[PDB]
């Protein structure tokens, strides 16, 4: 015994997980804390392996290095996962061989009374003949695993080894690293939340209060309760930006302001840094991304006619059904309109109203030259990062263009219909809600591909078909005088008017390019010839 | 004691409620090994690896004295679309050759 029963793990490091240590001790090393005779008129082993799974840059490695100090062991052996790899044939292995060097040595030597030697992996999964499986090529040589077994059991017996491995696509595991007597206990990393966020921030700023060099205006609740979802880096990243930039207002403002030096040597962080910084300088992975809205949303939302107020209400009523229900996890919805309706614009409103912490965008925007492959992996990853929070919303900004497909013919990618298809219909793990929204403007074919009927509802979004809402619209964006006004009212009586939002707003930027004598009957011209007739 | 291998086929309109049905059934035999094969799990992958799926579950399946094996939506496996029509060919083999072949004898 070298520690006491009840542990401790406050104010040395990691403070925001607490629970998972009791855990991990009760269900894994009581072996190792209980009076040894028993242990040795037991005659049972100890577990020879532990495998932690999360999200990424949670501060998995802090858990490794504590665990490794209170047990009273040697250093351990950090070592990276792609850096074992070589293209050489039958070189690797003598890595992975290596390792076990010293541990092999003590044994060998002092018998069964040598130390404990621990050996830390980081994303194990570099090294698995499983995402061969997936459309590529890495077969990686399978002899690796091969080896990395057989070293840590098979005909020589080691008693004097603890492995730990760390990763983040629990997925691609191969499933033989984890049968009894080997890597045999799992454990989840999730998300910090107030609590853990409040004792990281109160961890990381011990030092100026020890120094009173921050200034007493600033909370730490405040700031806990801003950070929605933020991850660990993110808060010590958030303080050392919020330093430098107080900083740098205060050198600033000393040279030019020649301050007496009484606030010259006061370098007080004050709080605008710190709200300023978070505003501007670290943008979560994991977070609401306030600066997508703007690049499309470009012009904001008028309302001209009833439609709008009917779209948004039925949003909202959505919204409200998939937070606070059950039997129904997971909602979709589907917007159709044609060509050039502003369909994108509207989606991305209601997603902004729902309020929701973890809200993403992906559209073919990013995407060009991709084959189809990687289009698949790009919609697995977000959707699987997605399904790591509370709550979630997603909008798939145009569902025709990510299936490349064009009318002659017909063509199209099926795989990734196939994997679209199957996956509006998967519930995320437990006790997790989800909202999905589609948009598209060929609602016909989309029904004729069945894939229509996997959605669980639908919403219209018309046009503008009178002449009234275009006189409204146009006095609501105020481009157009008094009497001009009469003039287009007076020219657009006729009512067959059917026009899209994008196209008028081009129209009119178009009509404003000459001297104001002609604008009206050009604009009058132009708009005659698009009579459409849906 | 004739008849070592037996099928049998649920189909019915969409959302009826099928896949329930089959697991509750599978469920209720009390045999010692059961297993379901289902498309969600194999989410992009190439046909060649699901063909190397159904061939492990049915071989590690075999092995034991009694079982019960399910497979769930056939046409999503198949990849069918109803433009065209277009699928995938190796996978319908593999399952239609899979589907009357008897395990060693005695089982
Ligand atoms: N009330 C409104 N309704 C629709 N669009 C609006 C409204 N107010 C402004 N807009 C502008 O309309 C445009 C909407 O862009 P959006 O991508 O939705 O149009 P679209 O051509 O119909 O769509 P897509 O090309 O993506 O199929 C943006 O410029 C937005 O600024
Ligand atoms: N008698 C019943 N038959 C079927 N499902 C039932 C029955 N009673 C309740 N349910 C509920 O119905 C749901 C099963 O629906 P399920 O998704 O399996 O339908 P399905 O038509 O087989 O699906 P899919 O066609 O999408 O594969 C479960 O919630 C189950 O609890
Ligand atoms: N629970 C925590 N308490 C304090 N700091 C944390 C915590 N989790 C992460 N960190 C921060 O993360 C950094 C190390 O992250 P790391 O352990 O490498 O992440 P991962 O283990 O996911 O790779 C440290 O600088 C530390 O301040």
């Amino acid at each position: 015994s070298i520690i006491n029963p009840d542990w401790n793990f406050e104010k040395m490091g990691i403070g925001g997980l607490d629970k998972e240590f009791s855990d991990i001790f009760r269900r894994a090393f009581a072996s190792r804390v209980f009076p040894p005779e028993i242990v040795e008129q037991m005659g049972c082993k100890h577990v020879k392996g532990i495998l932690l799974y999360g999200p990424p840059g949670c501060g998995k490695t802090l858990l490794a290095r504590q665990i490794g100090k209170m047990l009273n062991a040697r250093e351990p052996k950090v070592v990276n996962g792609p850096e074992i790899l070589n293209k050489y044939v039958g070189e690797s292995e003598a890595n992975i061989r290596k390792l076990f060097a010293d541990a092999e040595e003590e044994q060998r030597r002092l018998g069964a009374n040598s130390g404990l030697h621990i050996i830390i992996f980081d994303e194990i999964d570099a090294i698995c003949k499983q995402r061969g499986s997936m459309a590529g090529s890495t077969g990686v040589h399978d002899t690796v695993v091969n080896q990395l077994l057989s070293k840590i059991d098979g005909v020589e017996q080691l008693n004097n080894i603890l492995v730990i491995g760390m990763t983040n696509r629990p997925d691609l595991i191969d499933e033989a690293l984890l049968r009894p007597g080997r890597l045999e206990v799992k454990m989840e990393i999730g998300l910090p939340d107030e609590k853990g966020r409040l004792q990281i921030l109160h961890i990381h700023t011990a030092r100026m209060r020890g120094h009173q060099l921050l200034s007493a205006d600033v909370d730490i609740k405040e700031l806990a309760v801003e950070t929605k979802n933020f991850s660990g880096a993110e808060l010590e990243g958030l303080v050392r930006a919020a330093q430098s930039t107080a900083m740098n207002r205060h050198i600033k403002a000393s040279t030019k302001v020649e301050v007496d030096m009484e606030k010259a040597e006061s370098l007080q962080v004050t709080r605008g840094d710190f709200l300023a910084s978070l505003e501007n300088d670290i943008k979560p992975a994991f977070g609401t991304n306030q600066e997508d809205y703007a690049s499309y949303i470009m012009n904001g939302i008028i309302k001209w006619g009833d439609p709008v107020t009917r779209v948004l209400d039925d949003g909202e009523l959505l919204v409200q059904q998939t937070k606070n229900s059950d039997r129904t996890p997971l909602v979709s919805v589907l917007l159709e309109g044609p060509p050039h309706s502003g369909k994108t614009a509207l989606a991305a409103k209601i997603a902004e109203e729902s309020n929701f912490p973890f809200i993403k965008i992906c559209s073919p925007d990013k995407m060009i030259g991709f084959s189809e492959t990687a289009k698949c992996q790009a919609m697995k990853k977000i959707f699987d990062d997605a399904y790591k929070s509370q709550l979630s919303c997603v909008v798939v900004d145009d569902i025709e263009r990510l299936l490349d497909y064009v009318p002659i013919g017909p063509r199209f990618s099926n795989l990734v219909l196939q994997a679209l298809l199957v996956l509006l219909k998967k519930a995320p793990p437990q006790g997790r809600k989800l909202l999905i929204i589609g948009t598209t403007s060929r609602k016909d074919v989309l029904q004729e591909m069945e894939m229509l009927n996997a959605f669980s509802t639908t919403i219209h979004v018309p046009n503008i078909a009178t002449g009234e809402q275009l006189l409204e619209a146009l006095e609501l964006l105020g481009n157009f005088k008094d009497k001009e006004r009469t003039t287009i009212a007076q020219q657009v009586k006729g009512k067959k008017v059917w026009i899209g939002i994008k196209k008028l707003l081009m129209l009119i930027e178009m009509s404003l390019q000459m001297d104001p004598e002609y604008r009206v009957r050009k604009f009058l011209a132009l708009l005659r010839e698009e009579g459409a007739s849906p």
